[PDB]
């Protein structure tokens, strides 16, 4: 089936400022989107605010000005930092959106009309923060803004308080033997496998029912009203994940903004999501609830869910309070956003919760982004060995020649495949060593001897350089946008040969194109000091 490729970050809360969490999270949004649309597809990429909700009223009762104002701050706090961070972001949601409010109360009442709504009672635990009903076996005792014996939860350690009210229920009970087939019908369905174990894991327990209201007073009334029921506002949770649902269905014009709501998802061919990209922090959302909200309103389901893990800073917690802040914007200014989005997405696989540090962040941008990369396209652009400035036409191949130009072309399988999974730091990789064959060739032939000693020669070394440079460059136009871009300048490449997976084979820019001008003392990805 032909249709818009669907990626989705999640919508973040607006209780407090941006920070790296939902950069991250946006960035690998973003890169597989990027991906998809060098290989020519048509992409619909989606990030965005949840913005109703307790916490959110609370956080904005704190900061003493109404909700309104505060969501509508934050937000653009939010717009602010993607903006700056050069995402290519197709659309940003806000659950306060009056369209988005409309979704709502569709998908509500197909629940209710399903028989998969009921009136009753939810006498249990429950975390504000994270909006989350939680059993007495993920709970424990802990502190709280005092210091006093309060009990928090144990996947989160924030506060939790015990609630008793009469609400709507959600039938989920009702959808644990449809989504135990699922899962197993769709093994690469959930990301990474062991994510994909765990929820399998839980499923099979059993599942309770969901409260899908609570009471309009235990909101301050900021929340969605329950459709036919205004004593009761929409659970936040079945409000913030129908957002994927309106994003798939509002037209958006060239400036960003959107103009319609259209009735049937099938109009604007996005729905379901391709991939859904999340932190392992909300993934029962994702991987349970959903699903099953999808499943009784007669929706199709996302085809992949993936989870990341969380970040550190000098293996300590993140957290301004702490006194230990990690500013993605100020890291880009100084070490480069290209850089900075390179090291996020190589450091760490999404099984594993990352660690920043400068010492590490200059040695992967010295060590792989200068050294390996930035040194080799220098090298075969330099007026020294390409004297002509043009891209040479090959003469004959030996052995260890064509063993580079096969490392070569099975590069952008190889690459796709992990882009596909997904998995970003294995396609990265897999281009990296690409990278380091290719310097490893250029070191054993010496292009710069062959300048004066064998020109015939050079010629061939010198073409397959250029062409190896191409094509990881290419593949790595997702993570580094901006600088791709320098690159394929410097090399003269055509408009036309940046993108396409026509452009995913060996040789398909012509020996005679020219390369780009230099400049006096320009350089792609400069060093830095070991302080
Ligand atoms: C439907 S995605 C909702 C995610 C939630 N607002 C968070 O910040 O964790």
């Amino acid at each position: 089936v032909e249709k818009v490729f669907f990626v989705t970050s999640p919508i973040y809360y607006v209780n407090a400022a941006p920070h790296i969490g939902h950069v991250y999270s946006t960035l690998i949004t973003d890169v597989i989107g990027r991906y998809h649309r060098v290989k020519g597809e048509r992409v619909f990429a989606l990030t965005g605010t949840d913005e109703h909700g307790q916490k959110v009223a609370e956080a904005a009762k704190q900061k003493q000005v109404s909700p309104y104002d505060f969501t509508t701050a934050v937000a653009g706090e939010f717009k602010k930092c993607f903006e700056q961070m050069d995402y290519s972001i197709d659309y940003f949601i806000r659950t306060t959106n009056e369209q988005h409010k409309a979704v709502v109360k569709e998908l509500w009442t197909k629940l209710e009309q399903k028989g998969d709504i009921y009136l009753g009672r939810y006498e249990g635990w429950y975390s504000i923060s994270d909006e989350s009903f939680l059993t007495p076996q993920n709970i424990t005792d802990g502190v709280d803004k005092d210091g006093n014996p309060c009990k928090v939860s144990l996947e989160s350690g924030h506060v939790v308080t015990w609630v008793s009210e009469e609400n709507y229920m959600f039938r989920l009970s009702a959808f644990r033997e449809r989504l135990l087939e699922w899962y197993h019908a769709n093994p690469g369905c959930i990301v990474p496998e062991f994510r994909r174990r765990e929820v399998i894991r839980a499923v099979e327990k059993g599942l309770p029912d969901l409260s899908v209201s609570r009471a309009r007073a235990t909101l301050h009334n900021w929340a969605i009203p329950v459709p036919g029921n205004p004593d009761h506002c929409v659970y936040v949770w079945l409000d913030a994940l129908t957002n994927y649902l309106t994003g798939s269905r509002l037209r958006v014009d060239e400036s960003g903004k959107e103009v319609s709501l259209v009735d049937d998802f099938n109009e604007l061919e996005r729905f379901p999501a391709d991939v859904h990209v999340i932190g392992k922090d909300i993934l029962k959302f994702h991987a349970i609830y959903w699903p099953a909200f999808l499943l009784s309103a007669g929706l199709p389901l996302p085809k992949k869910i993936v989870a990341h893990g969380w970040w550190t800073k000098d293996r300590k917690k993140i957290s301004k309070s702490l006194g230990n802040v990690f500013d993605p914007v100020e890291k880009a200014e100084e070490f480069g956003y290209d850089a900075l989005k390179y090291f996020l997405l190589r450091e760490s696989g999404f099984s594993d919760d990352g660690d920043y540090s400068d010492k590490n962040m200059i040695a992967r941008l010295n060590g792989e982004l200068a050294d390996t990369l930035g040194n080799l396209v220098m090298r075969c652009t330099s007026a020294k060995i390409n004297v002509n400035g043009e891209w040479p036409s090959p003469a004959a191949y030996t052995e260890e020649d064509e063993s580079l130009i096969q490392l070569i072309k099975d590069l952008p399988g190889t690459a796709d495949h992990y882009y596909l999974i997904p998995d970003i730091q294995k396609a990265i990789i897999a281009v990296f060593d690409v990278l380091r064959a290719i310097n490893a060739y250029v070191t054993d032939m010496a292009p710069w001897k062959l300048v004066k000693t064998d020109p015939e020669r050079l010629r061939t070394v010198l073409y397959i350089t250029l062409e190896g440079v191409r094509v990881t460059t290419l593949l790595l136009s997702p993570i580094l946008p901006r600088k791709s871009v320098v690159i394929f300048d410097m090399l003269g490449v055509p408009e036309v040969h940046r993108k396409g997976i026509e452009n995913f084979e060996f040789g398909a820019v012509p020996p005679g194109t020219r390369l780009g001008p230099a400049v006096e003392g320009e350089v792609l990805f400069s060093k830095r000091s070991t302080e």
